């Protein structure tokens, strides 16, 4: 990553490699995943990013989808920002620069320690985070429409299920609660806050 | 966080990262996990403070309360604070910039580290915590009023009981206390500490 | 906490957060958490003895017997060092200031790091291990009048379980000795270290 | 390693070093030891690529492979940059001190931290990621060819076989997809993306 | 601990805390816990020491033993410097002081740091281990007159009980042999290295 | 050790402490536990040499070997460099010294930053390493010799066998080889690299 000392370039820590490894391993795509890798990635160079991603083992269906979520977020940067070098002189970063496969380190930090910087570790952990963001969605088990509250299932427990597939995925609440739960919810009347649809159904 | 070097922002640990991760899993929303909460944010952005919710995988139903909460917090603020921008110069936070859904991490740390200071980390902090503790009530199992001495219950293993659903929901503990027990402590009269309590009925 | 860079303010670490609750849960009032706690808080701030306080789940009539303990010093504070504000200075502490209830984290930071310092941290150490040394003695579960030599007993065994109980509940250990052993112990003399007696009854 | 204070030689973590021993034990030549092995030697010194390759307990087949190759490297660079001692003066290294074995750690950092620099470490490192790249595909079990989706296996298990095997190994997939799939697939048509192939046969 | 920064002072670690609690109740008074005692305390005041002792929950007759060891140290101390104060100077250690019973951190810490420095720290941490020597010695359980190689015992296990029964307790390796190794070891000869008696009875 | 900050003392750390006695619990004296004491005892004084070594609890066989090692190391120290002293002065080093048995910390920092610097931890390290190769050598449990390939033994497993048995004892491997597999690397003639066999026997 680039910190403050200047900004200057730290190794990636083993401390971080071995987190970000554990999680995929115990979550694999688990939407609380995606906030995960944004947080252990912050300062993040390409190569960085690169590190990260080259060290999960399993999931290769999903990576390559990234690949390919990657090189489509690459040509649209291409199409926009077109590169036309002077001797010594900073060249500007191309997609496949800023995804590290065509940049050198050096590159790359001298991009992002420029004044004003080139964020390229900003902008390749957002199409990384794009290509993530449709996996968990892919992998998404269960619509919505069926999650429903059992007859003898604790409101709490439902909605919990409920939201965690609504966060997976991405009125209904009360109409797939069950017919105990969603009487009392009718009686409550419209404009009922979550915390009381809860109060109300415990 | 932000801490000393200057006020510098540093990226959130993966140690912090975890052991907030690992005390929700283990304690869910046992009162002690406010305090934890509190201490592993020390010196948090919103944006850390967002990270630090968002990494949680469970207690959605939980999650989305405490979004209304915020929400509420952040409504007021905006009552209280309204907003009038001038090049180069620092804009005055609204609601959902406190709670970093529409603010930058840059944006973040010119309010935090301004002299004077728009601790917009300590403000949102407050609103989480406000919200938090309504889900420890919320998720308390047991009424005060239910918390009674068993008959071969250690008076000690009582009060313990008595203080944890105190706490979790937040005389009486004479009332509540077995035949034997009250009677010793009727007898020792008004004005008795709870070590003196805890030991005549030991 | 406060340490050098000045004496400045640190967060406290995931590590001593995560060390305090775990000593808790694993010794709960045995003698030995009391040093743990002292080393745990070094240079700790009021406001950091109360998140150590705050994050033990359990236990909670020992932390009711604490907050007794602590209001007790604290008005006994009050009584010898009543208070009198000029706009920007220092205003004395009060009990509930020592004890981090009404005072806040800069409060507390420029009391301690004033010249010369008010040691408020140090001061409500004080109080809260006056508080626990009550709780240790309180749970000790033996007498050390109960604590006698088994006849098969290694007299080593003995001498363990006898200091470890006073140690808690803070001659007899001939008295208390079994027959064989009181015989050899008897028969040394006065003046005998403890050394020499392990090595009589070996 | 050598990292920046100036640039200076930092000792090897244990950190570091029980980080590779054990994702060599768990992982083996599985593809994504590379990467790891990459980021592990971050600032690495010839030394402290010796290092961890010497650390390595099992899998000596495999180190004496490595050996085969780093030797003709390092005969490789002796052709192309053949060594000509000046007093005080930096001699130009050979293969064998770009391996380490000839060279001192101060030879090494010498050229390491020369105006312009010898980066001996990126040279070394290349030469084993070379040797452990042809280690990763002697120890990969199966073709490509043997990958063909099972009657009952969804999609994305198959697809996630495929790659991981085309991993260590370096149309087909809908060639080897089960005659269920395989009809899907045909009828989405060419340009098709893996995203759309999955949705697909999901 | 006292460390450079200045020789300023550290607070202790978690890390170091839970080392040596760890080390004590893994290994009681095996021989090895006391070089890992000395590095464990590198540094270390006389508070710091106490903190280390303080910290051990069981063996309290060890305890007990080492607190007699010391006051005989200090009695010594005492002895050799008498003490005959000058407001604002340093006054000099009794042996209660350098034990830490009756000097504050801030004493300590002049005595440590003065040029030339009173190394309290040192002088005490020599008393504890000639303490610790002592309750090594005595918790040793066997004479080194009853280690004797077994018809069957291989020769490498009967020397390492015969130097771990040495250690502790601190011609008859040859005499404490089998016959069969004896043989071999007295046709050796005398200057026979401890690497040759090895290999002839391998 | 002695690390940059200058040339300064630090205290060796508990995570290389337990490092080091880890390795030598589950490793013995396994070939590769020589490059972890290596790497380990970077910038050790002869002091954390002596440390690291003291804090091995078992294999005192093997820790009386190496002193005896030690001892000839120093003796011939001696013979090439005899000792001939000034106030204030830096004495010349003697053999035990070096071995940290004569000398203090003091004396060894003095040694080691030194301009020109005498390194005594590194003197001491290679004798002790000398010794250490020793051991490995003696507790190499299995001649080359008798290492050959099983009738149904993979050839990749039967070189594992062959290579780990040749470092720590440090044409045989096709004699050594299964009468099919020797077939095979007959006819593959002479100048075969490892590989080529290998994948020949695949
Ligand atoms: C002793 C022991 C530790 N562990 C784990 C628990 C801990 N997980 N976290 N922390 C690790 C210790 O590593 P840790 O102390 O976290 O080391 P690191 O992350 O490098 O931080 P620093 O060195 O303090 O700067 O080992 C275990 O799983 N089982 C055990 O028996």
């Amino acid at each position: 990553p680039i910190v403050q000392n200047q900004m200057v370039h730290q190794c990636i820590s083993p401390r971080t490699l071995n987190a970000w490894v554990k999680v995929v391993e115990e979550k694999a795509f688990s939407p609380e995943v995606i906030p995960m890798f944004s947080a252990l990635s912050c300062g993040a160079t390409p190569q960085d990013l690169n590190t990260m991603l080259n060290t999960v083992g399993g999931h290769q269906a999903a990576m390559q989808m990234l690949k390919e979520t990657i090189n489509e977020e690459a040509a649209e940067w291409d199409r926009l920002h077109p590169v036309h070098i002077a001797p010594g002189q900073m060249r500007e970063p191309r997609g496949s620069d800023i995804a590290g496969t065509t940049s050198t380190l050096q590159e790359q930090i001298g991009w992002m320690t420029h004044n004003p910087p080139i964020p390229v570790g900003e902008i390749y952990k957002r199409w990384i985070i794009l290509g993530l963001n449709k996996i968990v969605r892919m992998y998404s088990p269960t619509s919505i429409l069926d999650i429903r509250q059992g007859p003898k299932e604790p409101f709490r427990d439902y909605v919990d299920r409920f939201y965690k597939t609504l966060r997976a995925e991405q009125t209904l609440l009360v109409q797939n609660a069950n017919p105990d739960c969603k009487t009392i919810l009718k009686a409550l009347g419209p404009g009922a806050t979550l915390e009381e649809m809860m109060t109300a159904c415990q």
